[PDB]
Parts: structure tokens; C-alpha cells; sequence
């Protein structure tokens, strides 16, 4: 309470107010909040003393920004991406990085729904023509979504939610996934992607970024799609062969697309964007905003404030992006934690401290990653016995950080 | 049917195939079908011997066209509008006009939902920018539709269906209507319009064209809207003060809008479109396509073919736009019908014909409308007797037209 | 009004208070109300001067009763059935009889839901045992209804509503009807009844009484049913061969049933009930209370009172069960009606009156049934002319009743 | 499954076939299956060499049976109850006991829906009467559930779900809970129980068994229920004062009830059931079958089999009922496991074994109960070496059991 006051959180790039509400609720009130991103002078000054930093996608925590922060304990990316942070550099210093990979789910699902509705109707091309003074009223080739088949590639957090939405609108939902998934509602798994692509009126992608998904929608897959169908990518920028898509659009094999993510994207809103897709009025182009709503920001705020509060209070590195994952349930007693290089005899040295000197260990959870190790230990002991054990632990060679949590 | 197969149907402007499937199923297989609209000296040609014509918005049935069409029995507008047809000229020749005023409801409702999804998310602005190479990634001001209030003005065919869909997406639905309607699901009627406009995040208009609705959305009504709300108009082009809309968009009191209908619309797709709204990237402009889908064309085909078929077969003029509405249930025997100027004791003359011939009249329905009268008569007689009766009927002063239906 | 105060409504057997509220709302305050049925004495004294009578099942309006009713204009059966009324006898006096055939829909549907839920779970039997002190706890043969197949025979007013409710509980809904129906929700028409019976976990019958449905669930059909399935009949008493059902229950081919209607039912609640089904604890037996709820009573009260009121106020006989159906839209002016035997010259006499009185007819709707005729006429004429014309009409040979409605 | 075939699963009392499907799918194929329970020598005979046993409520694993079960490794109760197992005899022999704590939420909720539908309609009494040949057709006091107010007491797993079903049926949902909960759908939390009771047409209980809950529905609370209402209890047998309920049934303050759980319940199905409630035909009495369905049995089978497989395969004791909870993520290498008396120095002796052989400990998770500890250890080492290590682990003082899992 007087000791949570010392614990500074630096929050930048205008994370959501529920982050700050979670912090204060947990007794953390020493907060330096900025709506904007910080130039370097300002970042380095504002971070020198910060125990925690929370950022979004534009703050760039390089190797050297990290070095400079002496108090820094953990990093929260209040967003999905973590490229902006040097993860090895943080890990080497016993600094876990957390993010929010799954707090954008509903925002993306609703986007795909709005977009496919308008695409099926030719509304993008008509709006584009209209704003340049061209009237293009017609019914031929425009369609209601009700009764049409949505083909969802990757039936995960978002695919799943999308399918539910689609069915509320009276669409028929099929999915393809590399795993066998349990369908929700009257969703149907399709074993082969070629089949999914043939049958679907709209195909939407909801997959990870990896070898298996890199240009998985190429010319072959695009031509397996139903004539006059529609492709929607708000997953990842590497999943569609964009030139192949341009050819399908130009040949009218597809009637439209909505693309929210691209192979290359502007670093800031000041930076110019270009895609060969720009020439097509029947394509919706959006600036990676599939998850950009206030509702999503809010879910993020809570989730990542939460992750940091829990690391701080009980040492949990569950979900950490660059760190051994450790979490122990809270069963009272005292809790210590120890971050280290995996040198011979660290663990030996640790349990020697307690055991040699009376102390029962109630619980212990160690996890490692290459030459990083992290262990959380619960002990049944006096206050001063714990404080002494801590000092001993800090001296074990290879020790990066040790802390008495409670 | 060796009579029905000589009843020519002229269908123009590529009405939906279901129109024709209906006709044929009903025994009417003599169908001259055109995908386009006809020049003059081929409309005159094709319609000279046509007993029925089905058309859409582009065929102008002027008085001259109508009076040169010798055999013309009825006219179907396979569309909402009837402005393209001279209804008085048709009436004066005993020719009923039918249309489809409510076959487009799911289409208009789905458009609005797609439009409000994207408007709430700033996507129209972003798309426009992106095609110009400007990247505008932000969450500020962007919202999921779930949990938001939709205010519907006009809780009729479309307003109702729209609220149902919105509720499916987890919106909260409210409506203002001048009449008191039973709500569907959890919709709520708002008594005062001021109160509905105050609470709404999105307001959508589904009202008829008249005195009560002309510019009902002026500067005053717009300013009562919640700051940062959205206005959608896919009802009628006279309902919104477009200048005052521009005011509120420029001032940023509204965050966007979607306008599908305008005070003055272009006559063809080759005529140019102007609006002050063309300057706002955050406005969706569409060319009166709210009901322009193939599924709507299907509904229209079925409906208006059904109205023609029924009139042909049984004399029903329900929903006729320019005629007294008569419909008589079927009970066998013969049916005859009489269209006449409204002079008195036409009914007298008629009932006299049958009394003299010893024919019992089983049922008879007369209705009158303006300077005009229409009666359908069920009698119990054979062929010769009914034909002889019919020739007598044709001879009555003020007779416009008469037929033996069965 | 001095008009309506003369117009006595005799209501017996305790129709819903909403009927009284409707009447009084419509200006009709002369009401004699009885909770029970009347003895012969009280019935003849009470109906002598009645313009309308509302009754239910028990009141027998025989030829002789009806002949004593000097003032009687119409009969309303505040129920489905009309056998308690001599309809030809009412017809000969020009007294239309109305009823309420579809006011019970929700109550029947809700009952089938409750019954199938408890049956699938073996509750009728477990409850029966428990009351006699036997504890029978088991999971074997008990099933949740979610994910099960309900087969509906007769997809009309009740079949439809039932399917909607079942789908709300996560059932799959299949139906067999003798005519092609449009499915609601995800319901599915099965063309062959044998297939529906093969697949269904619960079969429920919602068909009319006629040659086609007489013992249509016989031994054959019940053996086609799925093993361990359940049969529900709350349609009509003649539809299931009950001895065959008993055999299927005893052989355990079926796991239970719920019967609300029987080939022979008690006339009154004092009369004993017996069914060979009484032997089975896994059968729900109910005393024809499928439609017997206060909400149903209420719906009936509004419907039938409203039918009476419309006949009185505007002459409509739509849905009359024993009478020519006529109704004309209300377009102001004055309105006369004329009930008659179909004597030669009635109609020509009607005009002659309007000619020599100078009255222009705006609409006229005649319909006949056998030697019974009914015509409603709208005229443009002041009061004293309309009144003169009315007197002339009452004197046409074969006139049964003539009235000026407004 | 070379070495897995030696791992004998004994399943008694007819667990779902889904449990065996899970086992076979995990390579566990040596299964002794029984539909019933086993008598003593028959039990001791089958269990002696079993590595796992799956049972339900009737099989009593006493300290004597447990201590004779030579090869026994874990216990699966395919049910919620665990009192048939001596949890310490197990723990002290190093044997985790697993159960199924909520695999029946839908079954309870559906039961309540079915019950209230019929109670509202007076069907339990009509049915009972009908079977005795008494016919009671009436509409008085019978009600559709639609529009009625359901009052849920205890808005947890089952309460929540029940509210969702009820809303599907057009009911209004209210709940009382000792904590603030987030309502689902249009459910409404009521702060004072007395207000819930006064307003509810049907009251259903879904609370735990503790002192806050014992006879919480007493005379006072029932007297506060709405005159004519229905009480339902499928929660716990201690929660309703049963005599007070009988008073209220007899006085007709309540129109009916449905009771599934009783202060005292028959031990088996051949022991007699006694309740003053048996006199009442408008009470549904069921033998604690709220969660007794095949769907529940199937979920139980999956859950509890899965828990035994996971313990066998990877040593997870998550959700164990008598044991420290440990679960370590799989990351290859070898895994060992150690159960021991909770005393300082054990972990020190373990870690010393690996240090000596020059083997790195990749991860380890120790948790302690009161008297005992359990630790899972991941090492990077070949077969030979891990085996010599296991040998040494077994020899630590206080070791109860140790195993090389992979
Ligand atoms: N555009 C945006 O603003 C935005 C916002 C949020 C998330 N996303 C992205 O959406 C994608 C999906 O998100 P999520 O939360 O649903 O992910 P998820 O992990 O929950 O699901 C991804 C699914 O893809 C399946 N899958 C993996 N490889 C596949 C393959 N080659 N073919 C087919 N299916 C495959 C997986 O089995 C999994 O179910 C991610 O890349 C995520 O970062 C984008
Ligand atoms: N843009 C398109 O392509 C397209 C397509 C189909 C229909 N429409 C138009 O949309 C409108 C609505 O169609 P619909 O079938 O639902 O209409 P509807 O006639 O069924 O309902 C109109 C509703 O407005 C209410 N109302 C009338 N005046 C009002 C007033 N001034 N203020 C508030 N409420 C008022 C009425 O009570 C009624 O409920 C019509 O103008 C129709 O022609 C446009
Ligand atoms: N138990 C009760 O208290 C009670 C109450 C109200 C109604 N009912 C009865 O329930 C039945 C259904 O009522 P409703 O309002 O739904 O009637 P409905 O006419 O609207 O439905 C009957 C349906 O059955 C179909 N059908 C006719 N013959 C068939 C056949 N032989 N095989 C299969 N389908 C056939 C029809 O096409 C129609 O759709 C009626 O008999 C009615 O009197 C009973
Ligand atoms: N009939 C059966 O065969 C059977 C089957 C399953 C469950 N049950 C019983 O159902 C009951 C509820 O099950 P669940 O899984 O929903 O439990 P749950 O713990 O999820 O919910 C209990 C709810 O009760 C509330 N609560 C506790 N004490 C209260 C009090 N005095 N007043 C008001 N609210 C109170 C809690 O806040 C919680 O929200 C349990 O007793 C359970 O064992 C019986
Ligand atoms: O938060 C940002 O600025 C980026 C949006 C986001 O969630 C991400 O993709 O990293
Ligand atoms: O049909 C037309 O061509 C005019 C507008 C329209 O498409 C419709 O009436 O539905
Ligand atoms: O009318 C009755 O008295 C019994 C109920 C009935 O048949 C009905 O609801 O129509
Ligand atoms: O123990 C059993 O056999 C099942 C009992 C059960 O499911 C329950 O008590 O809810």
C-alpha cells in the first residue's frame, strides 16, 4: 500500500482507462500515463525508473532502451503484436513480455460480416463510382447474404465467433481447419479445402502466421473458389498471394474482396500505403483495423493490466511470450521467486538454503528455456527467515533476479 | 389452355425467371421475353397484340402507348414504382395496374445492417483513403455494433425486419412510429421522436413519401441526435434535408451516414450524379439499390405474376393501384366481370339480363372508385347462356369492358 | 347510445372477461352474464329478448331453443366446437354462427413440450412410483430433449408453433403434411410418413378429424416408429388406434405416450373415465385440456366478441360457420344489409327501390348458400332516404331480415 | 500399446461406453467392464491387479479393499459422490481420486422447465386423477408459461442455464443470489428475496448445501410467495421445510410443487420412500434424477476417463479430490513423478540425484497437501539414466511412490 506506491507503471500510446482502473483496484497508483508515443529523450527519461511499461505497437523497445531501465520488471504489450519489443533482450534480463492475443475476437467477426454483406451487393464499387459522380443502379449480380454459404478457413477464436454471427443472419457455415474441431450451431467441418473453396460464396481467413499458412491462398486456391465468389482476409498479411488475387479480380473470377492485412504495411499513419489492389473499386482495403474498436481496447486494458498485476503480486508468467511459464496457486505462506541462468547447481543451491536451515517447502514450480530458468517457491516460514533466504538466493551464481513476493 | 395459350404475355426489362415459371405453371405459356427495355417502334410492335405486359422502371407506358395497345388486359410493374405508367389512361381503358410494394424488405434491412457495421468502424473513410495511399489505422471513435442502440423511424415492413436482424447482432432496438405498433422481440416503441433521436447511436429511416415525412430530418432533428451518431436513409429521397446533413457531418456532430435515395436521382446509369455528400468519405452513397438484389427480383417475379394470373383467371383486383378492388372467392359455375363508367343503374341493367334469361346469380361483388365501377358476378349457367349474357353486358351504356373468366 | 342499449348480449358458461370489455369498449353495455350453463327455464327466459348469445360446449341451442329466440341476430361459440348448435336451424332464421378455431395454439404447443420433456426422462412413471412409496432412481433410458428429433404430423397452426418452441430447446424438427408447406426456422418436411416415423424420437400429431386421419396411427405406423420413441396425441380422439398403442407400450417398443383426447370421453367431469391406457404409469393422460388455459380463454373472448361486434356494426360474416361470407371495406356513407331466401327477383327488386328512391350504390357484395342469400350495400344517401329504402326492402318477398347498419 | 496393455482398467456399475472409447483411443485396451456392482470376493478378485478402477456410487472402496489392490494407481468416481471411497486410505497409499463435479447442468434445467410447464397446467393432478378414472377438464387456474415470471434462487451453473431456457419460452426471469452476478439475456437480479418471492409465478432453487441454505424456504418464505404459485426444488434436500410446504399445499397458498431431493432419501431403489408430500397429486415427486440422463452419463464418462488417462500419461492431478494438484506442460524428454511424506529435505534429495548423474532438470512442479507432497520432474536424459534415477528416487526416506511416466 505505501509499498505499491513505489512501484511505477509507465503507460504510453493511450491504452484504455480500464487498465488504470485495474491497477488502482490492485493498489498500484504510481502511474505515468501518456496518450501518445514518446520521443527517445522522453522515453528514456520516463522509463529509467519504471518497474512496468505498457505500450502498443508503435513504441520500439530495442536492446538499448531496455538496458537503460534499471527498475524494469515486466513489459505489457496492450495489443496483439510483439515485434516492437526485443524479446531476447528482455528475457536475458529476467523481464517477461505479455500481450493480448485473443481480446479482439468480436471486433474482427463483426467486420467480416459488414464487409461481406456490402461486397455481395457490389456496394463498394457503387460508392466509389457515386463519389465520382457515376450512377450504377442494378440488381444483376447483387445478393442477399441469407441463404449463402460462408467458408471459414481456420475455425478458432475468431472463426468460431464469425460462424455464430453468420448463422444469426441465416447464412450456412462451413469450416476448414487442420485440426478436428467441434462445430458450434449448425456449422459443418469440411475435410478438404478444395471442397470448401468450391462450395463457398464467401471465403474468410482466420489462421496463424506460419509456414503452413504462408501464401496458402495462391492462384490454385483462388481458382478453386466458386465463380463470382468473395475473399476476405483479416487474419495475416502473408496468407494471400495478392498478385494472384488481383488477377482473379481482373478476370472477374471473383466479384470482390476485403483485405485488412498486407505483406507490407505502413509503420505510422503518416507513411504511404500501396497495393496493386488499390486499382479495384470492388475491393475493400482497410488499414489493419480488424481489431481496432474501443471494445477491444477495453478487453486488452483489462487483460494486460491483469497479467502485470499478477506477475507483480504472485510471480505468474503464464502466457508470457519470451519466458518460462510459471504459475502457482496462492495458498498463503511466503512466496519467493528466482530468475537465473541455468548454471550447474542453482537448484541444488536453492533447496539447500531452506532445507539446511529448518524450512519446509510447501510448493515449487520451476520451468526453463534454453539457458533461462525461473522458479517460484512457497515456504512455511517467519518473515525474517524469508528475508534472509532472499539475500542468500540473490548471491547464487547465475542469479538474474530474485524477489520476495509475499 | 387451348385458350390460355393465346393470351400473349409481353415481359420486358429482364424480370426474374420465377415470373415466367409462375405464368407457365398457371397455363399461360405464350410469353415474349426481353432482357432489356424496347425502343419505341418495337414496344409498339410487341405490345399491339399483348393481353398482358410486365415491365420495370424504364418502360414508359404513356397514354399513346396504352391507347395503341388493342388487346391489353392488365399491366404489371415488376417493381415498386408505377410513375412510368399512365394510370388514368390505363383505368379509362379498364386496365388494372399492379406492382410489388413490399417484396424488397430483407434486402433493404440487410443493407442497413452492413452499412451501420462499417460506418461505426470508420471503414468507408479508411477504404477511400487506402485506395488513395493514405493509411488511417486507429481505434478512437470505432465501435462494435453489439450493445449499441438502433433507433428506427418507421416500424413497418422493413423497420420491423431490420430490428429483428439488429437484435440478432446484440443491438438494442427502439422505434418511433406515428402509429402505435406491437414490438417484436425486445424492440421498444419510443413515444416522442426527440427521445429516440437523443438515445440512438444509429438512426435508420423507413417511412413513406408524403407531407408528414418530407424533410422530417432537418437541422433540428439532426441536432437532437446523439453526438457522433450515424444517419441512414434507404426510405425516400425527400425525407432528409441533405444540406443540413452536410452541415452536421462537416461540424462532426455526426460521425457518418449512408444515403441510398436522393431528392433528384439520375434517370439512367449514363446520367451523371451530383450531391454535396460526395465530398465526405465517411458517407456511403449508393444508387437507389436498397432493394436491388436477385432475391428481391425473385419475390417481385412471383408476386406480380401472381397478381396478373389471379386477375386473368378470377378477376381479382386487390392491390391494384388504379382500380376498384374486388375479389370473389371461387365456388365454381361461371364467372363474368364488368368494367364501367359510374352511371347509375348499370347494376340494374345487369341484374335484369340474368333475370330475363332465368339465370341464378350466386354471388356478386361491385366496388366503385372515382368516376368508375367494377363488378364480378358468379352465375349458374352453361357456355352458350353465359356468352349470350356477356354479349348483353357489353351493350349496357357506360360499359368499358366485359369478360367471361370461366 | 340509445341504439345499442337495446341490444342484449346473453353470455353463458363463463366466457373470459375480456369479451365483456370488448363489448363495452364497442358501446355494447347490455350484457346478461352467467358463469355456468342455464337450465331450460332460465335459458328460454334469458334468450327470448337476446340479440346475441355467447356460449361454450354445454349449452345446446337446438331448433326449438332457437325458435323461441325472437330477437336473435347471431350466435358466438366461445370455443372451437359448434355441434352444440343446430346450424341449419340458425341458418334458416338468418342467424350466423361464429367460433374460435385457432385461439388455442400456444397452449397445445406448450403442453406437448412439457409432456415430451418429462416423458423422455421417465418422470410420469417415477412420480407414480414415488407417490406409492417406491424409489426408482436411474439414468438408463432417460434423455435430454436437446439434440433429439421431433416428428410433427400436421404442420398447421399448432404444428408450426410447436416446431418453433422445440427448436428453441435445441430439438431437430421434421414434419409430415399432406400438402407442401413452407418450413419455419430449420424445420424439414419429410415427404414420406414412414421416414418421419423411422427417425423421430418424439412423434406428435396435430391433424384434423376426417376419413384421412381416422386411426391413421395404427399398429403398422407404431411399429415403424423408432424403438424407445414416444407418441403424443393432443389433436383428435380418433387419430390413434389406442389398443395398438397399448400393445406397443407393453412390448416396450415405445417408451411412453401422452394422450389428451380419446375416442370416447366423459360428457362431464362427474362421469367416469376409462382407457386401457390407464394401466401404464409411463403414459400421461389428460382430460382434453390441450387448449384449456386462461390465456386461451382470453384469446377466444376477444376473437368471438370481435366477430359479433363486427357483424353488428358493419355486417361482416367472414368466418361464419353456417352462412354466406360477406364483408365490405368501410368507405363511409350509409350501409344496408339484407338477408333472404333466394326467391326470384329479390335482387332486381333491390335496385328498383334505389332507382325510384334515386340512390347511387357505391358497393354491393352478395353471396349465397343453397336457398340462403345475404347482401351488403353501400349507398350515398342522407338518412331519411336510406330509411325509406330500408322499409321498402323489409317488404321484398323472401326477406328474412334487413337493417341499416350505419 | 506393448507396455500399456498391462495397465488394467476395472470399470464397474455401467459407466457410459464413451469412457471406454476414450480409453481405447488413448491406447488403454485392457478393460474389465461390468454393468453392475461386484460382491466382495468377486470385487477383491478383479481389483487385485487393476491399475485403475472406475466406479459409481454403490461400490465401497474401504481401507480394506484399497489396501488389497496391489497394482492400484488411481481411482475414478464416474459420478459426483466420493463417500464410497476412503479418500485417505487412497492418499496414504499415494492414490489420487478423481470425480465429475458438474457434468449435468442441462439435465437439471430441462427437468425444471418440463415440470413448471405441467404444474402451471394442473397436469400432475389431472394425470393422477385420469388413471383413477376421474376426468377433470377445466381451464380455470391453468396457465401458459409464456409471460410468467420465473424466480431463480441461486444463479450459478444451473440457475444461469435455467434462466436461458426460460427466456426462450417467453418467460420473464428474475433471480436472488447472495452475490452480485452478471445477468444473462434479460434476466434481472432482485436484491431482496422477499421481493422475488412476492412477484414470481414459479420459484426454483439452485443453491448449495450449507447453513445459509438449510431450511431457507421455511414457513415465512412460502407465505411470501405469490398466492397460487409453484415451488420447485432440484437443488438439495435440506433447503425446504417440507412440513411447511405441505401446510402451504393443503391451504392452497401454493398451486403445486416439484421436489426431486429430500431431507432423507432411500439408500437404494429397493428401500422404501416416505414423504408427507405423497398425499398431494399436484406435487411431482422424483427420485433425485435431476442430473440422471444419458447425456450426463456420457459427459461423466468423457471427463473422468480423460482424467485417468492424463494422470497415467503425464501425471496430472488437477481436480483430484484427495491429492496435491500438479500439472506440468509437456515439452518432451523424460518425466518422472514422486509421492512422499511432506517433510523438509525430500526435494533436496531428489535434486541431488540429478545433479550427481550430470542430468539437467528442465522443469519441476511440487505441491503439498497437509501430510503429503507430490512432484513431477522433467529431465533431459536417456532411458537407462532415467531408470537408474527412478531406482534412487524410490529409496528416499518417506517415499510413497515413484514412477517414470515417459
Ligand atoms: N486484422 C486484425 O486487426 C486482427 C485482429 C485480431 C486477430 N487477427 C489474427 O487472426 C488470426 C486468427 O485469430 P484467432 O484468435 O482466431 O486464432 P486462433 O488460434 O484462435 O485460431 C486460428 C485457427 O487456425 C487453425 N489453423 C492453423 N493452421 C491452419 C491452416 N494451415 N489451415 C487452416 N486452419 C489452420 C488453427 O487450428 C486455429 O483453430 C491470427 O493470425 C490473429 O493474429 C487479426
Ligand atoms: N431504397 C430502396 O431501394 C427501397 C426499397 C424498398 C422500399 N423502400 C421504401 O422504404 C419505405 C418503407 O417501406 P416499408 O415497406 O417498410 O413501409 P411500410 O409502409 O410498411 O411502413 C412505413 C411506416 O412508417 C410509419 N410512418 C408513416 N409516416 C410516418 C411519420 N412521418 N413518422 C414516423 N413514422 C411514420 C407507418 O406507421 C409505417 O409503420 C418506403 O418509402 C418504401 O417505398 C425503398
Ligand atoms: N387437444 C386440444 O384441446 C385441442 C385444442 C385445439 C386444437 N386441437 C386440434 O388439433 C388439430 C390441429 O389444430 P390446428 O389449429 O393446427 O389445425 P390446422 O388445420 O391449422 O392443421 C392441420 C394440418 O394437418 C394437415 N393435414 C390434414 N390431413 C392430414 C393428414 N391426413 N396427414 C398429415 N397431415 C394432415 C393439414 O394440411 C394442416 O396443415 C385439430 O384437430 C384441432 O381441432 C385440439
Ligand atoms: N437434482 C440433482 O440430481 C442434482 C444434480 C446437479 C446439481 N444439483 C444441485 O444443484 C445445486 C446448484 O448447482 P450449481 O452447479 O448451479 O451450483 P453453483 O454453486 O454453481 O451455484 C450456486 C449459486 O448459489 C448461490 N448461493 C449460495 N448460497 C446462497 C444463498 N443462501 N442464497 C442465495 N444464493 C446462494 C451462489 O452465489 C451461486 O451463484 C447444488 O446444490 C447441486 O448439488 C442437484
Ligand atoms: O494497438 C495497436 O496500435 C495495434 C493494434 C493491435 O492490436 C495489434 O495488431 O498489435
Ligand atoms: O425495379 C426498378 O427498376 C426500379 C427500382 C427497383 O429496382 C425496384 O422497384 O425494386
Ligand atoms: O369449450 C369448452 O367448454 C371446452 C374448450 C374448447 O373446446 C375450446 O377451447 O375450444
Ligand atoms: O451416483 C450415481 O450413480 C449417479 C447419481 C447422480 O448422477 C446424482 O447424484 O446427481
Amino acid at each position: 500500500s505505501l509499498e505499491k506506491d513505489k512501484i511505477k507503471f509507465l503507460l504510453v500510446e493511450g491504452v484504455h482507462q480500464k487498465a488504470l482502473e485495474s491497477l488502482r483496484a490492485a493498489g498500484y497508483t504510481n502511474i505515468e500515463f501518456h496518450k501518445g508515443a514518446l520521443d527517445d529523450e522522453q522515453l528514456k527519461e520516463s522509463i529509467r525508473d519504471a518497474h512496468f511499461i505498457g505500450l502498443r505497437s508503435r513504441t520500439h523497445l530495442t536492446e538499448d532502451v531496455i538496458n537503460a531501465a534499471e527498475k524494469l520488471v515486466a513489459i505489457g504489450c496492450f495489443c496483439i503484436g510483439t515485434n516492437q519489443v526485443d524479446l531476447d533482450a528482455a528475457a536475458k534480463r529476467g523481464i517477461p513480455v505479455f500481450n493480448a492475443p485473443f481480446s479482439n475476437t468480436r471486433s474482427v467477426a463483426e467486420l467480416v460480416i459488414g464487409e461481406l454483406l456490402l461486397l455481395l451487393r457490389g456496394v463498394p464499387e457503387a460508392n466509389a463510382k457515386a463519389h465520382r459522380g457515376v450512377w450504377n443502379k442494378l440488381a444483376a449480380g447483387s445478393f442477399e447474404a441469407r441463404g449463402k454459404k460462408l467458408g471459414i478457413i481456420g475455425y478458432g477464436h475468431i472463426g468460431t465467433q464469425l460462424g455464430i454471427l453468420a448463422e444469426s443472419l441465416g447464412m450456412y457455415v462451413y469450416f476448414y481447419d487442420i485440426e478436428n474441431k467441434l462445430p458450434l450451431g449448425n456449422a459443418t467441418q469440411v475435410q478438404h479445402l478444395s471442397d470448401l473453396l468450391n462450395m463457398s460464396d464467401v471465403v474468410s481467413l482466420h489462421v496463424p502466421e506460419n509456414p503452413s499458412t504462408k501464401n496458402m491462398m495462391g492462384a490454385k486456391e483462388i481458382s478453386l473458389m466458386k465463380p463470382g465468389s468473395l475473399l476476405i482476409n483479416a487474419s495475416r498479411g502473408t496468407v494471400v498471394d495478392i498478385p494472384a488475387l488481383c488477377d482473379a479480380l481482373a478476370s472477374k473470377h471473383l466479384a470482390g474482396a476485403a483485405i485488412d492485412v498486407f505483406p507490407t504495411e505502413p509503420a505510422t499513419n503518416s507513411d504511404p500505403f500501396t497495393s496493386p489492389l488499390c486499382e479495384f473499386d470492388n475491393v475493400l482495403l482497410t488499414p489493419h483495423i480488424g481489431g481496432s474498436t474501443q471494445e477491444a481496447q477495453e478487453n486488452i486494458g483489462l487483460e494486460v493490466a491483469g497479467k502485470l498485476i499478477k506477475y507483480s503480486d504472485n510471480g505468474s508468467t503464464l502466457s508470457a511470450v519470451n519466458f518460462p511459464e510459471v504459475s502457482l496457486p496462492l495458498h498463503g505462506g511466503r512466496r519467493l521467486m528466482h530468475i537465473h541462468e541455468n548454471r550447474p547447481g542453482v537448484l541444488t543451491a536453492l533447496n539447500k538454503i531452506f532445507a539446511e536451515q529448518g524450512v519446509n517447502i510447501a510448493a515449487q514450480y520451476l520451468q526453463t528455456s534454453a539457458q533461462m530458468g525461473y522458479v517460484v517457491i512457497d515456504i512455511e516460514a517467519d518473515e525474517d527467515v524469508a528475508e534472509k533466504a532472499l539475500q542468500a538466493m540473490k548471491a547464487i551464481p547465475g542469479t538474474i533476479r530474485a524477489r520476495l513476493l509475499y
